[PDB]
């Protein structure tokens, strides 16, 4: 169901991400620019996963290349970790937007557990690949692809968590999505980054 019939039987990257392409396992690709698939190696230890392209990235063809990928470049940065031998992408593969009258920019929009669910194939072809040490998810929705539907990002800050029908049994660690740090007052921000460089650390030292 969802795109596992467009999933090669390959775990090389640049041809998961080619088949990526040419996915039509839900609606979203319609009005995509293009798929964005994972960046970054398969010796990566570390895999971090997002909710979707946004904006910056449909048209970039690269994950975490606009505000949000820039404050994490700054917690990656504080954590000590190189994100260029991160593996980083998304839960779902193609951008799902709208745009406002009078908008600087197209909006994302949630995607739907169905969404999510059909993408998966391509996250499981990612580990698959990847075989990382840690996954950190990054906000409600990649948490909720690996760990459940019902599970709260927001009740599990600091936790190293193992389930039994990811592949590889990689250690699992969900946090703030970076995209909610760009907001808010200076006291909330400044806790929330560090919280999130809290996070980083955990995974970084399974
Ligand atoms: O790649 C991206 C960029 C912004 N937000 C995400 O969830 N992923
Ligand atoms: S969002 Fe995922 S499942 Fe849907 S068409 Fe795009 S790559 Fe395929």
């Amino acid at each position: 169901a969802g795109a596992q019939d467009f999933v090669p039987h390959t775990a090389d990257l640049a041809e998961l991400a080619a088949a990526a392409g040419e996915c039509r396992g839900c609606g979203l690709y319609r009005d995509a620019t293009q798929a964005v698939f994972g960046a970054g190696g398969r010796s990566a230890r570390i895999m971090m996963i997002g909710e979707q392209p946004g904006d910056k990235e449909d048209l970039a063809g690269l994950p975490f290349v606009g505000p949000a990928g820039r404050l994490l470049d700054r917690a990656l940065e504080a954590a000590d970790i190189d994100r260029d031998a991160l593996y980083v992408t998304n839960a779902v593969k193609h951008f799902k937007f709208t745009r406002a009258a009078g908008g600087k920019r197209r909006i994302s929009k949630t995607p739907s557990r169905t969404e999510v669910v059909a993408c998966r194939p391509w996250l499981i072809a990612e580990m698959t690949s990847v075989e990382p040490d840690v996954v950190v998810l990054l906000g409600a929705t990649a948490a909720k692809a690996l760990l459940g539907n019902d599970f709260r990002v927001t009740q599990h800050r600091g936790e190293v968590l193992h389930v039994d029908d990811v592949p590889g049994d990689p250690a699992l660690v969900a946090t703030v999505h970076p995209s909610s740090l760009l907001a808010g007052p200076k006291e909330e921000r400044e806790s929330a980054f560090a919280g999130l460089v809290d996070d980083l650390r955990v995974a970084a030292d399974v």
